[PDB]
């Protein structure tokens, strides 16, 4: 067959321990050694399931592949995917919805779809584009496959724009990064890089796709925080910063930075700060005994941002004490490697990002303090002001 | 007497079913520095009243200044800058204010002002949702 399709994959149970393997073997390599010898094969494997839960609900509580059976929950197996198709954007069948027009023999497309299967264009995305920095080559092989086959159904005769590619390319990379939020849901901090994005070949622009799924009520676990910052196109955005701690030497990771020069020097600078200032802040706790990973998030879809060293200091301090900064907390502004504080860019406007619904206490810097007058009364009555003097003190009024 | 007849009228905006005229109130003041009587006390009251009812503790270390009218209008705080010295002498860590309040912010030194973790509620409605965290 060339389609082999488990419906209703909560009650897939194989009587062979063995199976789980195969099946890892024959999706990662297209063959499947059994004994001796080993079988090649063309078909493709669909897994069809039942969604019991409101999407909501399964994203905040739980990985999307929950009605997987708990056997088949492997980090491996499911990074073998090419797509993830979330059907539940998809209405349920009406007649309506059924057409009465013409249409092509389903004989004749399962026909043209199989001498298609001989034919390959995963390399057209070359001639237009690259790949980005944050997929490894399994999600390559993804994409490339996936925009192959969607080329195939759409331009059999091998005449193509950009605009195709572009479509193509983008559906595959937000598909794609579902299952990598997935993956990184399920795994911890093995599939961390999942900011999907491709560059021009010609423009140099990197388009960054997000899928279509400020602060959740609660305590976040230490080591998370949020900031507004006023990105390189100039419109204020907000981007979530995510510490992980282990133990180490002293060592700095990061990611999510867009590969931004500026965002790098700065959370150097804070990290230098942070070893300079470690025994005042951490009360005694070295941060030459751990290894510390930061990673930038961006909600709003506005843009790399420059100014990242006073959030990343919080997390920091937060991280290494292990105890949760405030809730609903926005850390605004940048400081200097000497702890000199600047003043935040566009306070009107980083106080209105705050003002999206769910955040109500913001740190906000001394400099700041002539700067009040320019908010409107009822903006700034809505928040709590936890106005700091320096980032010790920032750090203070971040941790509470 | 203005504060209980205000948390009487806006019962509902505060406690959302705790009913007033099922329980009683009994308020106390007590002076600890021997400063002598005070008269703006209306909306600290209001403040008390919420949080008897509600059985819900107010933010520790925390300072209401201003007062407030019978239809909920606030009162600007007389000498906010002595105050704040009060409360930080007092060991205070927040402090509450109304809007007009912050008019008098530049007045206030920066130090003492950076000791402080203000809310600024604007409404007496608002001073309650500030007062209990």
């Amino acid at each position: 067959w060339d389609v082999v399709a488990f419906d209703e994959v909560a009650g897939i149970s194989f009587k062979d321990k063995d199976g789980v393997q195969i099946m890892k073997d024959y999706m990662a390599s297209g063959s499947f050694a059994r004994g001796r010898e080993q079988m090649e094969a063309s078909a493709s494997m669909v897994f069809v399931g039942n969604i019991n839960q409101s999407v909501e609900s399964l994203v905040k509580t739980s990985h999307l592949l929950a009605p997987f059976p708990e056997a088949m929950i492997d980090s491996a197996f499911f990074d073998r995917f090419h797509a993830y198709i979330p059907g539940w954007e998809i209405p349920k069948m009406r007649p309506e919805f059924f057409t009465n027009r013409y249409g092509l023999i389903v004989d004749y497309l399962a026909e043209f779809f199989r001498e298609m299967r001989k034919r390959s264009f995963a390399d057209s995305i070359e001639k237009y584009f690259k790949l980005g920095n944050n997929l490894n080559q399994r999600d390559v092989i993804a994409v490339r496959k996936t925009v192959s086959g969607l080329m195939k159904l759409l331009y059999p005769h091998g005449q193509f724009n950009k605009e195709d590619v572009r479509q193509c390319l983008e559906y595959a990379l937000q598909v794609r990064r579902r299952v990598k939020e997935q993956l990184k849901k399920i795994g911890g901090m093995e599939f961390y890089d999942v900011h999907f994005s491709y560059i021009d070949n010609d423009t140099l622009e990197e388009h960054f796709v997000s899928v279509k799924e400020l602060i959740p009520e609660g305590p976040a676990k230490p080591g998370f925080l949020y900031t507004i910052g006023l990105s390189n196109k100039g419109m204020p955005g907000l981007y979530r910063l995510e510490l992980q701690v282990t133990k180490g030497s002293g060592k700095l990771a990061t990611s999510g930075l867009w590969n931004s020069s500026s965002a790098k020097e700065q959370v150097k600078i804070a990290f230098d700060y942070f070893k300079a200032n470690a025994s005042r802040i951490s009360g005694g706790s070295k941060v030459m005994e751990h290894d510390f990973h930061l990673h930038v998030v961006e909600l709003q879809n506005t843009g790399p941002l420059s100014h990242l060293a006073l959030p990343s200091l919080v997390a920091f301090a937060s991280g290494l004490l292990g105890r949760s900064v405030q809730s609903q907390m926005v850390v605004l502004g940048d400081m200097s490697l000497g702890g000199s504080v600047t003043p935040v860019e566009s306070i009107a406007e980083c106080l209105q990002v705050a003002f999206d619904a769910g955040a109500k206490k913001v740190a906000l810097p001394m400099s700041s303090a002539a700067d009040i007058p320019t908010i409107p009364v009822e903006l700034f009555t809505k928040f709590q002001t936890s106005f700091y003097a320096d980032p010790v003190d920032a750090v203070f009024k971040g941790l509470g």
